[PDB]
This record gives structure tokens, C-alpha cells and sequence, in this order.
């Protein structure tokens, strides 16, 4: 599932880089007519937890786009590309 690819993607994501990931996620624009993840939850959310959260709050397709963009925001173009490639496989 998309959440499984997001899990693995953010699992490979270095925790020290995830620190910035979740900081950029807090500053990520909310998708049209979709539910916002509380910043208090984002700070405490695990790399593997956000995979589920983004899907629940925004959606599967939106979770991939959100994570991809935030990865690029933190100079993780590798994971962003691999996530895109995962979306292609899906």
C-alpha cells in the first residue's frame, strides 16, 4: 500500500534529517477540503507513523505528494524520487 511505501521511505530517512522533515511538514499547506494534522502531533509523530496519518487525514495520493515535497524541502531528492517511483509501481 501507499502507506507501506511511505513507511519504508521514511524508515530509510535519517532520523537527524527527519527532525527537519517534520519541521517542514508543519509548514506544509493543507490540501483542499482535507483534514489538517495538528502540529503537536507532527512533532511527536514517528517516521513510520506519518505514513498512516497523511493517508487518513489527506489521502493516499495526497500522502505521497505531501511527503515527496517535504523530502525535497530537506534536500532528500533520492527518497523523493524513490517515492515517486513507488507511486509509479502502484
Amino acid at each position: 500500500t501507499p502507506s507501506d511505501h511511505l513507511l519504508s521511505t521514511l524508515e530509510e530517512l535519517v532520523p537527524y534529517d527527519f527532525e527537519k522533515f517534520k519541521f517542514k511538514l508543519q509548514n506544509t499547506s493543507v490540501q483542499k477540503e482535507h483534514s489538517r494534522i495538528p502540529r503537536s502531533q507532527i512533532q511527536r509523530a514517528r517516521p513510520v507513523k506519518m505514513a498512516t496519518l497523511l493517508v487518513t487525514y489527506y489521502g493516499e495520493e495526497y500522502a505521497v505528494q505531501l511527503t515527496l515535497q517535504v523530502l525535497r524541502a530537506i534536500n532528500q531528492r533520492l527518497l523523493a524520487e524513490e517515492l515517486h517511483r513507488a507511486a509509479i509501481q502502484l
